[PDB]
C-alpha cells in the first residue's frame, strides 16, 4: 500500500472511487466511492465499484449508482453524490448505499441524505428516495427546557457572536430545520454488535455532528438521533468499535484545503462523546498528512483496523489520490495513526 501515489485497476486504468468505503462480502472486498470526472464539481456518472481478494489488486465493477436521465430526477445527471456507503442488511439480505445528495443546480443547500438498495454488492442499485432527516423529531439529548426555547431569526442574524453560538449549541438550528428535517451533508454509516445501523452525518449548516438510528432494513430513520459537538465543525466524520468502545475520527471544515484532524470517544453509540487529541503524529500530522478523513474499515479476523483518507486535488478531482494507513493504538488503548510510505497487511 503505498499512499499517495497514482493507483490503477486491473486493466491499467486509474482508480476513480473518492470519498470511499469498504465492505467485505463471500470472499472479496467492495469498494465504492465518488466517480469524479477530469473537471467541474458535479456527478457525471454516480457511484464507482471496484472488488478485490487481497486489498492491492482492485478489479473495475462498474458504475454501481448510476445518474438518472429524466430531467427532474433527484439524481439527474448534473446532482452532487458524495461520501457513499454501502452497508449489508442480514435481516433483508439486502445492500443498502447511503450518500450525501445535493439536487443538480442548487449547489450545497438542498443538504440531503439519500438512499438506494441493491441484492447484489456492486449493482446495480436502485434509488428509492432523498431528503433532510427525521423531520419533526427532537434529539433524545435536547432537554424539555432546550426545546421550549424560541429564537427569533432577526435576532440572530450575525454568525459567530457570543448569543449566537450559545444559541446555535442551545439547539437553535435544530428548531429552524424541525418541520423539513435536520440537514445532511459529510456522512458515514456504521452496524453495531446487535445489528442496529446508524446514520453519522454532519448537521446544522455543517456547524454539529448527529447520530441517528436506522430502522430494521436500514432503509429509513427510525426518529432516535442524538447531536454531539455543537458548533464543533467536525467533518468527514470516520468511525470503528473497540473492546465495547467507539472511536471516531473527524476534519475540520475548510472546503477541499487539508486541516488538523480530531478525535472522539464513547462508551455508547447515542451516549456521551469526549474529544481528544489529533490522532495522527508525526511530520505533517497537524495537515492529516494533506489528506482528510473517509473511512476505517476494520479488519475483524486480525482484530485491526485501517484507515482511508482522500488526498483532495480541486483543480482536476479525478487526479485526487488515496491515503491508506494502519490504525495503531498507544499503551492505554487509545488510537493513533502514523505515516508509511510502503506497507503490507
Ligand atoms: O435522508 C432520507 C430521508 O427521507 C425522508 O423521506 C425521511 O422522512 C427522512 O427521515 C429521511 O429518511
Ligand atoms: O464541498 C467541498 C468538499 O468539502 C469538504 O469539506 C467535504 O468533506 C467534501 O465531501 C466536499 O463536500
Ligand atoms: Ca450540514
Amino acid at each position: 500500500i503505498a499512499s499517495g501515489k497514482v493507483w490503477r485497476d486491473t486493466d491499467g486504468n486509474v482508480i476513480n472511487a473518492h470519498g470511499g468505503g469498504i465492505l467485505f462480502h463471500e470472499g472479496k472486498y467492495y469498494w465504492f466511492g465518488e466517480h469524479r470526472p477530469a473537471s467541474g464539481f458535479v456527478t457525471e456518472k454516480g457511484i464507482n465499484c471496484y472488488s478485490s481478494t487481497d486489498l492491492y489488486n482492485w478489479k473495475s465493477e462498474g458504475i454501481a449508482l448510476a445518474v438518472s436521465e429524466e430531467e427532474g430526477h433527484d439524481i439527474e445527471k448534473g446532482c452532487i453524490m458524495e461520501r457513499p456507503k454501502v452497508i449489508y442488511n442480514a435481516k433483508t439480505g439486502k445492500f443498502v448505499m447511503w450518500l450525501h445528495l445535493e439536487l443538480k443546480g442548487q449547489g450545497y443547500g438542498p443538504a440531503r441524505a439519500a438512499v438506494a438498495v441493491s441484492d447484489s454488492p456492486a449493482g446495480p442499485y436502485r434509488f428509492i428516495r432523498s431528503g433532510r432527516v427525521n423531520p419533526g423529531a427532537y434529539p433524545l439529548n435536547m432537554t424539555r427546557k432546550e426545546r421550549k426555547m424560541k429564537w427569533n431569526p432577526e435576532e440572530y442574524k450575525e454568525w459567530w457572536t457570543p448569543k449566537w453560538y450559545e444559541a446555535i449549541a442551545k439547539g437553535m438550528f435544530v428548531k429552524r430545520d424541525l418541520k423539513d428535517g435536520q440537514m445532511s451533508r459529510d456522512m458515514t454509516l456504521f452496524v453495531d454488535d446487535d445489528g442496529k445501523a446508524y446514520h453519522i452525518y454532519s448537521s446544522e449548516d455543517n456547524l454539529t455532528l448527529q447520530i441517528a438510528e436506522l430502522a430494521d432494513d436500514y432503509l429509513s430513520h427510525t426518529g432516535k438521533y442524538i447531536r454531539i459537538f455543537p458548533g464543533g465543525h467536525n467533518e468527514a466524520p470516520a468511525i470503528f468499535k473497540k473492546e465495547g468502545t467507539y472511536w471516531m475520527i473527524t476534519s475540520g471544515c475548510t472546503g477541499w484545503d487539508p486541516n488538523k484532524a480530531r478525535l472522539l470517544t464513547a462508551d455508547s453509540m447515542l451516549g456521551e462523546w469526549k474529544q481528544l487529541p489529533n490522532p495522527c503524529v508525526g511530520e505533517d500530522a497537524d495537515k492529516t498528512f494533506g489528506g482528510q478523513s473517509t473511512y476505517i474499515l476494520p479488519l475483524p479476523e486480525k482484530g485491526q483496523f485501517f484507515f482511508m483518507a482522500d488526498m483532495w486535488r480541486p483543480k482536476s478531482l479525478a487526479d485526487s489520490r488515496y491515503i491508506w494507513l494502519p490504525v495503531q493504538f498507544d499503551d492505554k488503548g487509545v488510537p493513533f495513526i502514523k505515516w508509511m510510505d510502503r506497507w503490507n497487511f
